């Protein structure tokens, strides 16, 4: 008893039982707070199963603790290596998928402003030189500013990974642009004029913008003062017909002619231009995980060697499993970092990006902690509920405050 421990003067079996009562606690409050508002769109577009999966995780990271908190019975040794292995796995496997879909979207997103460009500007495939005489190659991508012609090409070829000789491929070329395009979105959003628009507007319309950004630079675009406030305040129709009577429309009409359409329609229609596979991948991270852990199972037989349980648990089964999750945590906070100003869904990927912050932290700090410490069962305890309390803190807890106290935001 965890009581009695507390009265013979050592508080920690008892911490961290209320540690682990209070986590099971809050993830049931957050579950059925899902189940009844899944009715919402806040919920709805986000994944309803892989959240399902992410906080079952979460609930068997507590639990955990009442496995290492136990009576001596030969199967909480058996319970502890499951849990301690497959529990953060089902999260972050569950996760990386998510993080994986919100990285495929962005990304073809990037693929359909690079079309944009290549028939409103066009590429070359091989280097050249802009107005300016600087080395340049695809559409438009600066690659050096000294007169050397092997300095572009070393550059070029540091940018791309293979020996190009100056040639590169129209893939590779789309892989400079989404540079480019980085840099063009960092440019409007530190300019005062530009910021309002391009905040407010939707994915294709941002195309449309950063297009004329492209065409005119900051200064030109942020001269389309009228135009700009009827595109923020929704008056497509009539940013439209503004936009046909400036000179840009005068001088290139061809192109504008586009682009003022996309603004006016939202789609591409002016230039030529699953959740099932979800679970199936992340029920396979998962299998993966018990594929070790049933391995390590038969490789070295749990055992017994009070309210402490100590199992004969070797470094090996702690790190084999330890390494595994780690993977997957590497994968999220990669695709979670890739994907962080993605504003989808109430900003949802800056939070995921800070927890995968957050929780690579933690992960590393406990290896050195963790096998040098003489307390080895209730650092587990800590760090299991500390990592599970992370990622329902800053994923779900959010999420929750949005349900009951936005109504009328969501
Ligand atoms: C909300 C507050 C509920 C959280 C915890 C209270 C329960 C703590 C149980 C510890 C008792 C264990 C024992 O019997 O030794
Ligand atoms: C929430 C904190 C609750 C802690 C309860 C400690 C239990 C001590 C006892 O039962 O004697
Ligand atoms: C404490 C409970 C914590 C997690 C339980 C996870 C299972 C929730 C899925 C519910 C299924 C459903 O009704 O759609
Ligand atoms: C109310 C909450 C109660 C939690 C009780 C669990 C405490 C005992 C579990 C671990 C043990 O057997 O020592
Ligand atoms: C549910 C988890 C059950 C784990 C199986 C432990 C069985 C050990 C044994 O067969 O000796
Ligand atoms: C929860 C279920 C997870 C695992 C149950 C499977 C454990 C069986 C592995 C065999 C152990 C052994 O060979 O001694
Ligand atoms: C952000 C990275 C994700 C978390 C890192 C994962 C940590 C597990 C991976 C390897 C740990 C290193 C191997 C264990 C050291 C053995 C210590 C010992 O037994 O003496
Ligand atoms: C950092 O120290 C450790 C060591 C070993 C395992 C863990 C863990 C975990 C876990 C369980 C369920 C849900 C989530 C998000 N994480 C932490």
């Amino acid at each position: 008893s965890p009581v009695q421990y507390l009265r013979w003067g050592d508080p920690a079996p008892i911490a961290a039982v209320v540690f682990a009562c209070l986590g099971l606690l809050a993830t049931l409050f957050v579950t059925v707070v899902f189940i009844i508002y899944r009715d919402t769109p806040v919920v709805k577009s986000s994944s309803r199963e892989l959240c399902y999966i992410i906080l079952a995780g979460i609930c068997l990271g507590y639990l955990c603790t009442f496995c290492l908190i136990a009576k001596p019975k030969q199967i909480y040794c058996y319970l502890q290596r499951i849990g301690i292995g497959l529990s953060p796995a089902m999260s972050y496997s569950a996760l990386v998928t998510k993080t994986y879909r919100a990285a495929r979207i962005l990304a073809m997103s990037k693929k359909n402003i690079f079309e944009m460009l290549r028939i409103d500007e066009g590429l070359r495939l091989k280097i050249y030189k802009d107005t300016e005489g600087y080395y340049t190659i695809g559409i438009g991508h600066l690659l050096t500013k000294s007169p050397s012609l092997n300095a572009a090409k070393s550059e070029l070829d540091k940018a791309i990974g293979r020996n190009t000789n100056g040639v590169i491929t129209k893939d590779e070329a789309e892989k400079l642009f989404n540079q480019d395009v980085d840099a063009a979105v960092r440019g409007i959003l530190r300019n005062a004029k530009l910021k309002p628009v391009y905040d407010s507007l939707d994915a294709v319309r941002r195309a449309a913008l950063i297009n004329m950004v492209f065409q005119m630079g900051e200064t030109g675009v942020a001269g389309f003062t009228n135009s700009l406030r009827m595109l923020q305040q929704k008056r497509w129709d009539e940013a439209a017909v503004n936009l046909a009577k400036s000179r840009w429309y005068n001088q290139t009409p061809n192109r504008a002619k586009r682009v003022i359409t996309t603004f006016r329609t939202g789609t591409w229609d002016a230039y030529k231009i699953s959740a099932c596979a979800q679970l199936v991948i992340a029920f396979i991270l998962i299998c993966i995980q018990l594929g070790i852990i049933v391995a390590l199972f038969i490789m070295e037989p749990p055992d017994i060697m009070e309210v402490y349980l100590i199992c004969n648990t070797t470094n090996l089964g702690v790190v084999a499993p330890l390494g595994y999750n780690g993977l997957l945590i590497l994968a999220c906070t990669f695709y979670a970092f890739k994907t962080r100003n993605v504003p989808a869904n109430f900003n949802e990927a800056k939070y995921i990006a800070f927890t995968m912050y957050t929780t690579c932290i933690i992960w590393l700090a406990f290896v050195p902690i963790y096998f040098g410490s003489n307390y080895k069962i209730i650092t587990m305890c800590f760090s299991v509920s500390l990592s599970a309390t992370v990622a329902l803190g800053c994923m779900f807890v959010p999420k929750v405050y949005i349900i009951l106290a936005k109504p009328e935001r969501n």
